[PDB]
């Protein structure tokens, strides 16, 4: 079947591994060893397409880059993800963006921007400057809970979708 | 009379000094001394109010910074430029608002964003990115041209009205 290679990134403490698990097992989970960085696979149906989605949930001491090398080169989209209350997560998103166009090579390609935690009724960062920010990068924004479930899907598929059309585009 | 501390600040090339001589001496330079820094004075009557612009056209190696410290902790407001036909001076932008929050400790200094070299066509950096980036951080946009002059009145007068409503804001 297909496999789409897509890689979650973002500071620490954002939800990288709950937003990944939740895909994965359809369960919440708290405290997930901040450390650990593994890949993780499902079988999903996509717009009528079956495919393997290979995600790679990002840990590690590794100055707002790169995280696991060869799988960034190699990733075929991101998951650029930050917590509605933590405004620095958020702007660190810049780097990652940065980073991810600069081992790829170009600014094309494929990403989405996460705001998680949208359960938390509070905020530092505020809908609509995330939407602009997206906008300017020309990518989704799409607002989850991987405490709730709520959006989940719809960012991991929007991210496959971004993949698919990218790769109709050589032809 | 009052007087404006303001900071022009941006990757090299861009067109600091031009525009900054432009609004001075009202004539364009090409070829300015990328390495000086200085300051330059103009008397100017802005929505009624006469005042006096004080500002620090920075040039110097400074890592993607803080350019004339005991200016930039002084600054009370800074025009970030970029040129709409290089692409890096664009993205290098977050960084300088970084650095000018980091300094000035918030994210409520003020500030415009200045698309310059408008005249020419071409571009690598369409307007409406620009404008969501702006819209994102909360400031405005102009775009200018310090070889025609369009817009540089606009960009320095749009600074100081920001500057005015901040300071009236602590009532
Ligand atoms: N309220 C809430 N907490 C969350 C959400 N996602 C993650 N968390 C919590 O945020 C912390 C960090 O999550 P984790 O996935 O370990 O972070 P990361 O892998 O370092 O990005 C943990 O306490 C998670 O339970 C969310 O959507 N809602
Ligand atoms: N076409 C055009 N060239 C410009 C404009 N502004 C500056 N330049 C040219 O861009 C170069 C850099 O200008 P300068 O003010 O020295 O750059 P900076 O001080 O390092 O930001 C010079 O060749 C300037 O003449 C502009 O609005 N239009
Ligand atoms: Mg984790
Ligand atoms: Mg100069």
């Amino acid at each position: 079947m297909t496999e789409y290679k897509l890689v979650v990134v973002g500071a620490g403490g954002v939800g990288k591994s709950a937003l990944t698990i939740q895909l994965i097992q359809n369960h919440f989970v708290d405290e997930y060893d901040p450390t650990i960085e593994d890949s993780y696979r499902k079988q999903v149906v996509i717009d009528g397409e079956t495919c393997l989605l290979d995600i790679l949930d990002t840990a590690g001491q590794e100055e707002y880059s790169a995280m696991r090398d060869q799988y960034m080169r190699t990733g075929e989209g991101f998951l650029c993800v930050f917590a509605i209350n933590n405004t620095k997560s958020f702007e660190d998103i810049h780097q990652y963006r940065e980073q991810i166009k600069r081992v790829k090579d170009s600014d094309d390609v494929p990403m989405v921007l996460v705001g998680n935690k949208c359960d938390l009724a509070a905020r530092t960062v505020e809908s609509r400057q995330a939407q602009d920010l997206a906008r300017s990068y020309g990518i989704p924004y799409i607002e989850t809970s991987a405490k709730t479930r709520q959006g989940v899907e719809d960012a991991f598929y929007t991210l496959v979708r971004e993949i698919r059309q990218h790769k109709l585009r050589k032809l």
